[PDB]
């Protein structure tokens, strides 16, 4: 369904702290709540030497913010991995420049209409328009149907409070 | 997938105490680890008023047994719920006697045999030969490739160590 991947990425790059400025997703209910299915916010991001994606953070959970750490496994195509799971879900890097922004999406795979969200990671816990923007181009040509957007204030918040 | 389903279930009548004695997957992978996917044991159901399904169960997560808490809504068969989340997945109960044992799987829905996992409840943390057979037999049509099966001992334990 994601149809930009970036070119000859460096995963290793990619390492450290990241904020969840803001997030798209193709089904309302993917994001409407706070405890909706996709409403993930990064804590950082640490591949490993073997070249695998270990992510972490943050989810409401049954109440309150709970921490998570996933595991992204490699595959042949440098910019994708997947994440150890049910129903088979696909993780793609669309475009970064590592130290500023990272902008990546989350497809189950088949016919992932009923599964696409997308988020604009960045470094700081500053809105970052240039960042925006080219959320909001990679977007244009996906069918998303919800798009959040934080303020610094809630960056520095647990779970974006 | 899943061509049994109980008729005239009284789901408020499987409420409280279940030992999920025995399980079943159509993919090693989906019981494989400690940590695979659907590896999950039942502490307990609780269906609630308005006729939803609240699932107790334990979970062995990131190194340490981890209890989850689980919501599956009613749809309009009564011994069928959706489990609120990503890819859609579906609960159904196949048989049961309320009081001694309950057999019910679970598959995500589109063509799931990349998706199914049943187990075999029972009330009483003893082997139950006769709930064993019926759940053998439900199975018997159903593309399994993995089945495990606890201990008494290992059923007074949290995560069935
Ligand atoms: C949607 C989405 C992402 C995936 C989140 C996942 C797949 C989290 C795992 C959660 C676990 C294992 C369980 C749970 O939430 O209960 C990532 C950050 C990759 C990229 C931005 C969009
Ligand atoms: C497979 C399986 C079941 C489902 C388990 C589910 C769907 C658990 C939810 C886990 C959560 C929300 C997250 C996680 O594991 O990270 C139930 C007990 C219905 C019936 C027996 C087979």
């Amino acid at each position: 369904i994601v149809t930009q991947t970036m070119k000859g990425l460096d995963i290793q790059k990619v390492a450290g702290t990241w904020y969840s400025l803001a997030m798209a997703a193709s089904d309302i209910s993917l994001l409407d709540a706070q405890s909706a299915p996709l409403r993930v916010y990064v804590e950082e991001l640490k591949p490993t030497p073997e070249g695998d994606l270990e992510i972490l953070l943050q989810k409401w959970e049954n109440g309150e913010c709970a921490q998570k750490k996933i595991i992204a496994e490699k595959t042949k195509i440098p910019a994708v991995f997947k994440i150890d799971a049910l129903n088979e879900n696909k993780v793609l890097v669309l475009d970064t420049d590592y130290k500023k922004y990272l902008l990546f999406c989350m497809e189950n795979s088949a016919e992932p209409e009923q599964s696409l969200a997308c988020q604009c990671l960045v470094r700081t816990p500053e809105v970052d328009d240039e960042a925006l923007e080219k959320f909001d181009k990679a977007l244009k040509a996906l069918p998303m149907h919800i798009r959040l957007s934080f303020n610094p204030t809630q960056l520095e918040e647990q779970c974006h409070i």
